[PDB]
């Protein structure tokens, strides 16, 4: 046979995932950036992307916060605002926010041709 573990009272998906009935075992999906062995378990992404020293890690639903100052921004808000507005490059040219300038890279995650 096979019970609903998952409608039991074991809920890896803990508030935020889907809990499914499998055979033998039970499934449970994930709710955007989910962890988990099977993909149950919440984790906090905000542990690896606090944002630096000078952020408040604020982990979320399979998504998370970093506070910063009103000054700086970035995925580590350290870099003091933008200054790649003197370098579209267009295309896929893709500035970077650095701590001093920018730097126009060539991405590919987006582009669908090639980029050279």
């Amino acid at each position: 046979q096979d019970v609903d573990e998952c409608s039991l009272g074991a809920n890896p998906c803990e508030h935020a995932g889907k809990c499914i009935n499998t055979l033998g075992s039970f499934e449970c999906q994930c709710l955007q950036g989910y962890t988990g062995p099977r993909c149950e378990i919440d984790v906090n992404e905000c542990v690896s992307n606090p944002c630096q020293n000078d952020a408040t890690c604020l982990d979320q639903i399979g998504e998370f916060q970093c506070i910063c100052m009103p000054g700086y921004e970035g995925v580590h808000c350290e870099v003091n605002t933008d200054e790649c507005a003197s370098s579209p490059c267009l295309h896929n040219g893709r500035c970077l926010d650095k701590i001093n300038e920018f730097q126009c890279e060539c991405p590919t995650g987006f582009t669908g041709h090639l980029c050279q």
